[PDB]
């Protein structure tokens, strides 16, 4: 459940295709912006007569107080940054508890609290959380903070960075703290964008094929389920790099004295891992990866960070990446000499910070800017990658000027989500043909090797079929040529599982499993509901969640498979003479 | 959830309740009737398995047997019935070598089998209790087993087991496996119809009155000012109540006190985990079932706190007439007559049980037939005795003491026949064919407890409360019938106030007053769709409530919405719809 929600705010969401239709024609102009605002007004007005006061939104989502919800003493537009995020865990401290350290960016630009252990929002005594915090009384909120809270046993008193807050100087009689992201490490893989901007020569030679099964299906695989039950296997394919990095929350060395620790040498970094030794070089990375290559920089690892699951690095060292400490993830990869795929940036970053600023009139205008800028950001990003393909095909490079200009546009597009900045002069150079970037967008949507969430099992085989048609795309000759062995591997895996369908296995299971044990009326009722309405799967998800016993489900093999234990799975597969899926998949990999 | 036996690897089989009820239908206190039931039950099992497995046990419509797989008990087959059927609510394991084995039959009190250091795994309070089954085990063998109550206390340094109250062989396994079958709690302490018939003060019926009991989801509606329409039919939430309530706790022996490092207890006095009485105050002790003589209720002196939570401690000799022991029995304390209690203390103080030839049943199967058969007789004798009181009270007379004694004995043997093959005494049934007040009580207060066992469908509960209109149809004590008239009218006014106040229009109106449903997962859509189309709305809503759907997302299903909404949201919507709170209207009906 969202923050604003728990403050009683209203959440209305639109069909995402409405917003996407609006964005399709967006240009970096005033007239295009205008277009977006108009159509967004239409969506809201159609839904409830007027533009409610203090309304904010992002993409297809809109929220507003009314007077049913809590009230903010900050500009209307600013409040978007506080209401939309999920409250994953909450806690409250009396204003009287608090020590108010003074200075802007005192703990590091984005770190807002430094506290004693707090097992209510932070699992580690020496941990962190990304948070929103509110100084409130009743239904007032006078001052609010967004960013990171650090936790440590050497810290005696809750420290709060006062001047980093938003609102006005007065405080309530509480601090409510919502953790929007709980302490964790982050998967650290190379991305398509990063490989296009800073990848070593011939980086594509080091991509390989892998499988990722959700724990559900991992249990089947481990128990020796047959290939039939993984149909279509494409749903479980992923590319992988030759190694992975470290990923943790990015923190500032400015926190170290507040922990009773010493500072940190220039050019050096700490990280909560023993994978590097003091003295060794590492590649520091922070996303988005920018067209110049400046998102990846070489720094010296100098030892353990005091905070779990974190990277500590100086503002000056990571300025080119555009990083800060309000939730950014810091990734560390091995250097090229040590097997890394990202090359360190050398030289001249655009020294950006302070010039053509200006606020949005209102939450609504801010929302229109976000929606508008989001479209441009993608257009510039994709475009730059297409051009690199066109260039590489010829044997030329895209001029550095362009990469610098594209970068500045990207950075403004991100900025234009917060405030009303002037669009720089940018010539979107056309692209004639399908290029490899178009291929990459099919095969690896979003650019990340670990696929996100949602692709219907119906469409996913088509994605992995694209590897057949490499030769139809303009791009670098060695890239298209050297991808052929990986394309072949992919083809074999698909070919092995094509035509191996689950139907006969589910039918056999129904005959090999004992009669169902006696089950409550609730359960019979749901099961009846599912079958008569053709919504088995909703019913099954329910029953899985409600901890139904395996032996009560044997007349529903699909459901049974989700409740059975290791032992029961192993037994039934042996009884039916199945060859383990994995043996078949290894054979297809290695042929 | 999960029967001990199931966890021991035993097989189980429930049969339709009707197969059993049919055999019981014609049960008589004779060996021939017994053999009827046995032959019937034998058939039941054989239809399923083709044979009666070794070591089968059974109660009512449930049988278990170990088969190829189940734990092997070094105990007579018939005895295992008492260890394998009960629910396993919580479990631990102690190594044999941890235990101190105290010797002597009934050394901790008859029914108490263990005195232990605090054990949060099965007992919530450091000075609490659990009703348990304990098994001395090695691999698949169970050598010795105990049934009864465990007590824990901070003063107890080592786990103490009453070894000689164990059942089976003397060799121990290497683990003592403990299953809690009932967790520490107090128990509702209300007067019953049986208890009032047998021990009630003169005119006890005058002190019964009407009350409401809403389950928490309905109390939420009430407190927020829902309209009477949403309670339809109100009969669902009616109960009778007594003029006062007692204390109910687990019953423990004073023999535990030295083992807790405490001093003993004077004769004639009891301890309980309550401050409601002062040391010195007289109190009425009660143990169920209530027996026809009135001997289930006795006056004892309350002397102070019990060291154990949610418990009552009283002497074997003091409670003998009630037939109580300490293996899980519940002790109830009620105020004396002089202080507004409805139970009179027994003074005729003489049980004196005559000796009836008795021997062990031959097998679990024979014991099962034993309880099935005897459960029927027990029912018949107890109802019948109350009917006889109605007849006598109608004629201005009394049932003779001897009849009460004989009926009590029959009841006791009927209980005992569930354990062992005891001879039936000679008992003249002296049956009653005319409708008597006892028949009214069975309609109005099924089972005799004021707090209804709540498995009557909505469609039938109104008819139950309608029986209050029919008092003239029943022979019994003339003042009982006349004096119940005020209570009957009150019931009548409440039913009539809610009659024709149906929920439909209010549900329809909430659909039009609630905001649009905020966005919801697709599986929630699909579930709701499955419910609508299949006609299983309610199974879906039960699921969605349990999976904790937010109210926000259910506003187009008002029945579901009422189950999810907050106090604030309920109050708000009832105000906007102009409803009068059900409680104001209910109060008006009561007070008219
Ligand atoms: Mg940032
Ligand atoms: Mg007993």
């Amino acid at each position: 459940e969202r923050i604003g929600t728990l403050l009683g705010w209203n959440l209305l969401e639109f069909p995402k295709e409405r917003v996407r239709e609006l964005q399709s024609t967006a240009e970096p102009t005033e007239g295009s912006y205008r277009n977006i605002l108009d159509g967004l007004v239409n969506l809201v007005k159609e839904a409830l007569g007027h533009i409610p006061d203090a309304l904010i939104g992002k993409d297809n989502v809109v929220m507003w107080p009314g007077s049913t919800g809590a009230n903010f003493h900050l500009p209307g537009w600013r409040v978007s940054d506080f209401v939309r995020a999920p409250s994953r865990a909450r806690t409250e401290l009396p204003t009287s508890s608090l020590t108010l350290i003074r200075g802007k960016k005192v703990f590091g630009d984005g770190i807002v609290g430094i506290f004693p252990p707090m097992p209510e929002i932070v699992p580690s005594p020496n941990g962190w959380a990304q948070v929103r915090m509110f100084s409130r009384r009743g239904n007032e909120i006078f001052r609010a903070w967004k960013g990171v809270i650090v936790t440590h046993p050497n810290v005696k008193e809750p420290l709060v960075a006062f001047d980093d807050g938003y609102g006005v100087e007065e405080l309530g009689d509480v601090l409510e703290i919502h953790a929007i992201l709980l302490q964790t490490q982050f998967t650290a893989e190379y991305t398509v964008q990063g490989l296009y901007y800073q990848g070593i020569p011939g980086w594509w030679r080091y991509l390989d094929l892998d499988f990722a099964f959700p724990p559900d299906k991992a249990k089947l695989v481990e128990a020796g389920a047959p290939l039939e039950l993984l149909y279509p296997i494409a749903q479980y394919l992923k590319l992988k790099g030759p190694n992975t990095g470290f990923g943790g929350i990015l923190l500032s060395p400015k926190i170290l004295p507040f922990l009773g620790l010493h500072g940190l040498e220039d050019g050096g970094l700490l990280a909560y891992t023993r994978r590097w030794r003091p003295g060794e070089r590492v590649i520091f990375n922070r996303r988005p990866d920018l067209p110049t290559g400046q998102s990846a920089v070489e720094l010296t690892y100098l030892g353990l960070s005091p905070i779990a699951d974190s990277v500590i690095a100086h503002e000056g060292d990571i300025a080119s990446t555009g990083a800060d400490y309000d939730g950014d993830i810091g990734y560390l990869f091995p250097t090229p000499e040590k097997g890394g795929l990202y090359m360190p940036f050398h030289g001249e970053a655009l020294h950006r910070k302070d010039l053509p600023t200006k606020d949005y009139e209102s939450g609504l205008h801010r929302w229109a800017g976000q929606v508008h800028a989001a479209h441009i950001l993608g257009r510039v990003e994709v475009n730059t990658r297409r051009l690199l393909d066109v260039a590489w095909a010829n044997g030329e490079d895209v001029p550095q000027d362009y990469l610098h200009a594209a970068t500045e546009m990207i950075q403004v597009a991100v900025d234009r989500q917060k405030r009303d900045i002037q669009w720089p002069d940018f010539d979107f150079k056309s692209v004639k043909d399908p290029v490899m970037t178009d291929f990459w967008r099919l095969a690896v949507p979003g650019g990340k090797l670990t696929p996100e969430g949602n692709t219907p099992a119906a469409k996913i085989t088509n994605r992995w079929r694209a590897w057949e048609t490499l030769d139809g795309y303009v791009g670098h000759p060695h890239m298209k040529n050297d991808l052929k062995p990986l394309a072949s591997k992919i083809s074999r895996v698909l070919a092995r599982g094509e035509h191996r369908r689950p139907g006969p296995v589910l039918a056999a299971l129904a005959f090999a499993l004992l009669a169902p044990e006696p089950r409550p009326k609730e359960v019979e009722d749901l099961l009846t509901a599912g079958l008569q309405s053709g919504k088995r799967h909703a019913v099954y998800d329910a029953l899985v969640q409600m901890g139904l016993p395996a032996n009560q489900a044997t007349d529903h093999p699909e459901l049974w498979l989700r409740l059975a234990s290791k032992e029961e799975l192993e037994a039934i597969f042996k009884q039916l003479g199945y060859r383990p899926a994995m043996e078949e998949l290894e054979e297809a990999l290695n042929a």
